[PDB]
């Protein structure tokens, strides 16, 4: 490709200045627990959605929780969970090759109830494949909710964690759990950290871009641009690791609330937030992530039903660019002369094969880029891009030149030559798009 005006930018690999290893099993969705009231959603007989997951990576994570979680009581015979839906979730794992975090009912449920289902679940999905129990959905807003009175805080909840543990622990001695499952902040998540470090696995935590109600509304335009809010959040979580040793997940994000925004959620825009979205947690040293969705939500990264089938939705095609680029350890890409683009990021990656690699967003609405390459030595790269036509687009979006398909059916139907000369290349990228480099 060229472009007509571009701002013409700088952008230096530096293979020596080592950053953080993406895990094989970063990627990861989070769904409702209501959705286990029916047994042929996570099911072995689900060849299409398994198909959309497979897609997605090789390794991953599946998480089910939720505001759902409060309303969900397990019955070895209001949503219920019964034996059959835990069976057919243990084949679906199977047939995905994803680990399975798993929300018990600590809002409306009993101690003795969640050690009977995880005692269930460690009995059919088996530790190998179980990554962590989550005792409850976001605790600190129980009280908008009237889950617990308007006087619930972090006391009342460890009380709480600790009854369901101990029971848990009974029934299930090898039991693993991870949270508290919320938003970053002082009052809950610290504290949690700092009493359960011995008791948890990992450090659980949510991640919205949209603010409380009382920020200003999410736009296209705000999307795009850097959120101080979510920095700080992920300098509180270094610091909690450096102090309790404990990893961190975002196992519940997405860009709006309330299932997403019309005509920001489920638009073009949103696979460059959430693919952008994933190389800037790897970077800062997160485990994984985990994209909330379901049903047709704005926000779902697929949508569809067992039977209607189907269907990758925009934010999806963000994923998916993660996807192609693989593992491997994150390495210096500094830009430069950008000032005038500013909402471009570039990520350079060793792959585990031993490629490099170059993820870019182009982020900016009304400005193409000429990115000037240093710092790899290749006879080829080539790229693939991530494109739709307008960035508020709901549909017309492809990778590499192509839509995904039916059971997450894709692959490259455009093969582009990055132009080389003097061990330098130069990449055009048109506005509000993305593209993914790979060097022989
Ligand atoms: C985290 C919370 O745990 C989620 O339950 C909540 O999702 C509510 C909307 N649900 C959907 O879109 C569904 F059902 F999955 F399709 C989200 C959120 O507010 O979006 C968050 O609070």
């Amino acid at each position: 490709q060229t472009t007509s005006s571009p701002v013409r930018v700088g952008l230096s690999v530096d293979a020596s200045a080592l950053g953080h290893t993406i895990p094989p099993d970063y990627t990861g969705l989070s769904y409702e627990q209501a959705q286990m009231a029916n047994p042929n959603y996570f099911s072995g007989a689900n060849t299409q959605l398994a198909g959309f997951l497979r897609t997605l990576g090789r390794q991953g994570v599946l998480r089910i929780g939720g505001n759902t979680s409060e309303y969900t009581f397990w019955n070895r015979h209001r949503e219920v969970i019964t034996p059959e839906a835990v069976n057919n979730l243990s084949e679906f794992l199977d047939k995905t090759g994803w680990k399975l975090i798993y929300g018990l009912n600590l809002g409306k449920g009993t101690p003795e109830n969640a050690a009977d289902e995880a005692a269930y679940v460690m009995e059919t999905i088996g530790a190998d494949r179980l990554l962590a129990f989550q005792l409850g959905n976001e605790p600190d807003l129980f009280y908008r909710n009237g889950i617990r009175p308007a006087s619930y805080d972090f006391a009342a909840y460890a009380g709480d964690w600790q009854r369901f543990f101990t029971a848990i622990r009974k029934r299930v001695p090898n039991a693993p759990f991870a949270g508290p499952d919320t938003a970053y902040n002082t009052k809950w998540l610290v504290p949690f950290a700092d009493k359960f470090k011995h008791d948890v696995k990992f450090i659980s935590s949510h991640y919205y871009a949209e603010g409380p109600p009382t920020d200003p509304s999410m736009t296209i335009e705000r999307l795009m641009k850097p959120n101080p809010r979510l920095l700080g959040e992920t300098a509180g979580l270094k610091q909690v690791e450096a102090d309790t040793g404990l990893p961190f997940r975002l196992t519940e994000t997405n860009s709006c609330y309330q299932g997403g925004k019309q005509g920001v959620s489920d638009t073009f825009a949103a696979a460059l937030w959430a693919g952008d979205l994933m190389y800037q947690q790897a970077a800062a040293g997160s485990t994984g992530i985990n994209f909330h969705g379901g049903g047709y939500g704005w926000y779902t990264p697929v949508a569809g039903t067992p039977e209607d089938g189907f269907i990758a939705r925009p934010e999806y095609y963000g994923m998916l660019l993660f996807a192609q680029a693989g593992a491997g350890q994150l390495l210096g890409a500094k830009l430069t002369d950008n000032s005038a683009a500013p909402l471009l990021t570039a990520y350079a990656l060793r792959g585990t094969d031993g490629r490099t690699r170059i993820a870019l967003f182009n982020k900016n609405l009304d400005a193409d880029v000429e990115v000037a390459i240093s710092g790899v030595a290749s006879p080829s790269g080539t790229v693939l891009r991530l494109e739709a036509p307008r960035a508020d687009d709901t549909t017309d979006v492809t990778f590499g030149g192509a839509p995904v398909g039916a059971s997450g059916s894709w692959s490259p139907l455009v093969q582009e030559y990055v132009p080389g000369h003097s061990g330098q290349f130069v990449l055009h990228m048109r506005k509000a798009s993305g593209a993914l480099l790979e060097f022989a």
